[PDB]
């Protein structure tokens, strides 16, 4: 049977508890009698859709975390239409990332929550917490950055231009539009012919899994100004990592101001987010950092549920400046890195108490079942 | 003054002597009293337009070759519109590459002509001569391949997919359409935001020259089936280099059947056509081969006129299997590789005779002045 | 307890059945009631000693193969002294590799034997079989090449010399001597200070295993002319892979003349024998080839016994010219590649018969117990 | 005529003005009527000998600087014998680098001198100035680092060990000895066979120049403890770049404490000192930095005298963290970088005054002519 969101993918039980123009907040039904006091808010990429994190039941990171006894909230992004063709990077920071933190924290009744980002979700959520810290607000107990670029050095975009030249910016706000985006071709063509040829080639000549291809093919639109800002200030000019260089939502962005315990994950054969580029976050972030390297590629490495006991991962408590030095002292362990992370997350999440009986609270009651209608909208 | 094709770029004097739906054949006015008996037919890429080879007068390869005493013909590709949305790779081989060889050879009155390809023009013209050889036809005295991919190994398209998968084609003729193409982003996004951000970034933060950016920004459309075939059978499946694997215009393609003296050029810092990938052509082609490596990038290396006496180039008469072995024995020479090539081309071009007084011949008289109206058509 | 050859490493039960100036032939005691008709002759490197293949009982490749029901013979190289300071590459081919094939085949009473090489042992044994084929002799049923260089392209020795030069051999037989050699620093310094600093660094700051370091530290001498020939004609001039280019023991060496079923193994993170360099053997060898890629480094990848169920390996029955194309279509399987190989080897080894009661035969009776005295000799 | 130090190489006119067990201080004869008030002290590598900087007259950096009107002093290292087999890194810092600064400064009568280092000479002289700064001493007006490693990340020594290990220091002062060293094989074998095969191969099959090979073949001894310390604390543990991590001559080493205008040079195709590794010095050093990239290899790039007008070099006044960003904004200029540097050096060297009539001063009179007897001593 073909893949269908809400039928055989993204089926972990939950409810939409909040929605605005930019996103729906999902809250998942408890699967345990007790849960940690502090919930986990997941911020997935808005390049493709969130359900790479809740793919099928056996492979779902959401379901796994719920079964370890955490309350999980998740940002399901709107797939923007013409009405959002002028949305900016700042709009997304304020009205989705910061808003989601506020609503999840309100529902939880806790002073602090745990947060997670994946891929550009990690870049987004890190920017949001840096904005909040400059406002004097510290709503996060800890941060998990899965496969996240903060330092974009050596991602390859300028390679073909370095040796042109003789031997001797225009504001993003001026753009409007919706640009198709996907993960595996985010720095590659996105057109009918490329998509046709690449998809057909991979399905017949490689073991790339079909549910990955379905997720990647379920494309999302990026608003013009948002895509412009992201391309300009990260991949091209690499300014987010320069403390105070960028102003976002009225304040300078200094990633060191986040200043909470942070778990930083990358995959060794990942060529979308090089693992050395993820590791470069250890030079930027304050407080107690942990870096963990999973084996294999961009998705295969992150989505490696422990039950199957496949692959491996490396740990090293020392954090030298150079990633090769880190790997030289690292120990390889059999199987999934997920138990390493969930044990770390448990230490950040407070004591276990009786699970909630209902979704949301008086202010934010259930709207409709997870996965929600936003994730079903086509580009 | 802004760049304008036919006013301050692509201004070498000439005439259109033939045209069909796919291209116009240009013939340039002699600048010398005598010319070699055999003319040179240039086949430029149809990704962007031909005039990278006739950019400004100081930098024009066309003008330089005409001033060395060769009759030059050149393929100026149609910029396809809706009527050509179904054109195929075979259509282009038969009705443009092979057709241009036939018309140029007819006008010249010679039994054989010299041919040149640049970038995908070199792939196109090599395929055409292999098709012709299988028909028992040998219209070329020699072939010059500038910055040409024939073996597409290690061009990078499959990199992000190699480590996806668990631990354990649809015909191009079905597509229609016109897809925007340019050279520096042929394997990169082509959309309004990318083009805006990249162009603005390069102009303000790099010495990439403005006439290069103008040429690259002067985009061309690729017909759906053509783009599908090119992507599938070269970059993805790398089959052109497998003798007899591909059937084109009714015959198997064996690049070894071209079998004429061949000059093979690449640029050392070229990351669009890696110089080692150009060098791999030496393993495929029969007859007497010469490989020459120019310093610098994709365009800077090829467009290096000798008058300025800039950069350098390497030569080595030995042709080991490995490019690093070639470079280890190579000698570096000061300045442009153009004199090396034109001296080689003179040896293929026959004796010098009085230059022609008029364009074309009785069958093919002048239609309109170079650069012709096809090259002025926008995508 | 410290490592000691014959006490807690290299302890698989066996006997020396033959010896000359160059090597001792070991034959291991059967561990099964029946064995395949055709035995396996292992040719280990003479850079360091053989017992990387019989390290500790849990990690021993020899013991594993004996327990799968093969008679195993093995070349234990002399550690040369002053009397051998003039030994040549040809001497080793004739008086050790070819001699070992002859003696093992004689003892077995079989028309053909299976052979295995590891690292330079694979280069040696491939050269020997190519020499034998040119003599009209085909003593091998199949060949297993573990981590073997035949095509030495891109091994890195010329890298630092490629860009020296202005902008514009002495016979190996003349050398005498013994040069210290080890595996991990074969292309690196071998001196008291390097060995002291590197060993101390690895033991205190990495998980490199101590038995690996013991084996690597148990250095062997290379005769001057042998080391000269190996360096010159493989790493530097890469001529073994050129059919007929080199003359060895009176005949031209054409590796395609070996022409038997061949199993070719490499390890993905191996930077001593790059896996792509091992893969390049598929372009040289005739008959039915299988290529298998193990995960991890030079030794960790090869020495991965299946009982522990660690790591992974890739298979692909297609053999494209390019290794990246091979990997793109490859399937990753959990755990050790050893079962893949032993199942392949069983298909080459004939039917199972009662195991031999005694070592050797009338001509070659047991001399002394394995591991033999040659392997205990210090450099 | 064969190369001979003091006859046709290292012939710039000068005198030894000081000597101790570790080195001779050379002072060159003026070639101009006036010289800058501040002299330049050159600290060459002690791996091979100094005269790579005074090779032949046309190629001599020393002669070129003297002809631009600077007084040049130079450290000519002792080639250590058995009496120095216990010399340490600290011994060399105190009794050669710091001593040479003191003597050159005394002879000059100036409060500050300019200093230059090349290769390990740059590492040595940077350490010495950092030691002096911690003592409250600032004898340098400016520093020139040619092809110098300070940050040794990614130099490749740990590559072969990173993927060994299961799935789960001894003081340098204890060594004695003299270890042969050269530049192009400093991380490669140094033995009779390697040297024989490599030298013979390069001379017959590459354009590597013979005077380079002569210099490289003129090997120097490294004392055991010195070589141990250098290997351990730079290439292996990369600690010099960690402020205060290493204690040298009784004080912590913080390279930021040097704090003088600094010219940092690297060569683009240099694989002994990667240009990106040289560039990494810009992250360590205080005060006004300039980085300049020369084209070509380790020696070809540095030794590029301007008279011949060969090669090119890049400049960029911006200093981003990433070297690729630096190169993307860099402008390529024709020919040698030497005029760029000497113009920079003139700005550091004070006003021009009448040249000295005699070598040295009352305390330090001429001992013997340059090049001196130390440089003639064989290993």
């Amino acid at each position: 049977s073909a893949f269908e969101v809400g039928r055989n993918v993204a089926v972990t039980e939950g409810a939409v508890v909040f929605e605005n123009e930019y996103f729906q907040l999902l809250q998942y039904k408890p699967l345990t009698d007790k849960v940690h006091a502090r919930p986990l808010l997941m911020v997935p990429p808005c390049i493709n859709k969130y359900y790479i994190l809740d793919l099928q039941p056996e492979s779902s990171l959401v379901r796994h975390v719920v079964e370890q006894g955490h309350t999980v909230f998740l940002v399901s992004w709107r797939n923007p239409d013409a009405s959002m063709a002028g949305s900016t990077w700042d709009d997304y920071i304020e009205h989705a990332a910061i808003r989601a933190i506020e609503v999840a924290r309100d529902i939880s009744g806790q002073d602090k929550i745990n947060v997670l980002g994946f891929a550009v979700g990690g870049t987004i959520v890190s920017t949001a917490l840096a904005v909040l810290a400059a406002r004097g607000e510290h709503p996060a107990a800890s941060v998990t950055l899965l496969t996240t670029l903060l330092d974009f050095a050596d991602t390859g975009i300028l390679d073909v231009f370095v040796d042109e030249g003789h031997v001797q910016g225009a504001p993003c706000a001026l753009l409007r539009g919706l640009e198709l985006a996907n993960t595996f071709s985010f720095l590659r063509p996105n057109d009918l012919v490329w998509n046709y040829v690449v998809d057909n080639y991979l399905k017949g000549n490689t073991p790339v899994p079909f549910d990955l291809l379905f997720w990647n093919g379920d494309a999302t639109n990026l608003p013009g100004p948002w895509y412009c800002w992201y391309l300009r200030h990260t991949y091209l000019q690499n300014e987010l990592k320069v403390p105070g260089k960028l102003t976002v939502c009225g304040v300078p962005v200094d990633l060191a101001s986040i200043d909470v315990p942070t778990y930083i994950y990358g995959s060794r054969e990942d060529h979308i987010v090089p693992w050395t580029a993820a590791y470069a976050s250890t030079a930027l972030l304050a407080n107690k950092l942990r870096f963990v390297l999973g084996a294999s590629g961009h998705i295969a490495g992150v989505i490696n549920p422990p039950a199957k006991n496949k692959r491996s991962h490396w740990t090293n408590d020392a954090l030298p400046e150079s990633p090769q030095q880190w790997l030289a002292g690292a120990i390889e362990h059999h199987g999934s890195w997920w138990p390493d992370w969930t044990a770390w997350l448990a230490g950040q999440a407070g004591a276990k108490r009786a699970a909630p009986a209902n979704y949301g609270n008086a202010r934010y009651r259930a709207i409709e079942p997870a996965p929600g209608r936003y994730v079903k909208a086509k580009a």
